[PDB]
């Protein structure tokens, strides 16, 4: 995983854990660069990634802040990544193999009951 | 191993029909005849094939169910097991995942 992504995820984690709130300045490119001791452009790319997702917003002349719906955004995105990565190919292959809805649901239970 | 099984699935081999000689299986897979042999031995153990003393090995009427059972277990290991593990890690209940299965289904792939 690229460093700008690792930085972005650390910030989301802080938002999920509740250690970073809504009216709390987010560490700046310069502050993140100094702390994690990484390249500024890397910290920047991480922050921008969160902007483009609607998780952070710029308060003119003050700094970066957290959107109130950030928690919902991180949760919804991670849930969608989960569905596409783990459920989408499962369903596609089910159709390919010709399984019925009942068969797939039974397979799920059969595996859960027998790990 | 697969050749016999795929063959039983596609009908190139019917129930009670004799299986190809180990030499043929060996040549097809480009392996040692002894290896093809124990591979056939494993199929007998599993009940996919049965043998007539001094005559050879034949396709069991049970092979169909047995082979299909092997395939869903492969599907389960590839798609369902990883799904279950991640679901547990993320804190999703099985009921939720059942629902999600239908959810993703509606507008399938």
């Amino acid at each position: 995983v690229p460093l700008y992504k690792q930085i972005a995820s650390l910030i989301e984690d802080s938002i999920v854990d509740g250690t970073l709130s809504i009216d709390q300045r987010v560490p700046s490119t310069n502050e993140l660069a100094a702390f994690h001791r990484i390249n500024p452009a890397t910290a920047r790319n991480g922050l921008t990634l969160l902007v483009e997702a609607g998780i952070l917003y710029k308060k003119r002349g003050i700094g970066m802040f957290v959107s109130a719906q950030a928690p919902a955004l991180i949760r919804e995105r991670r849930d969608a990544a989960f569905a596409a990565t783990y459920v989408a190919p499962l369903i596609d292959e089910s159709i390919h193999l010709g399984f019925t809805r009942a068969r797939i649901h039974a397979l799920l239970d059969q595996v859960a009951e027998s790990r």
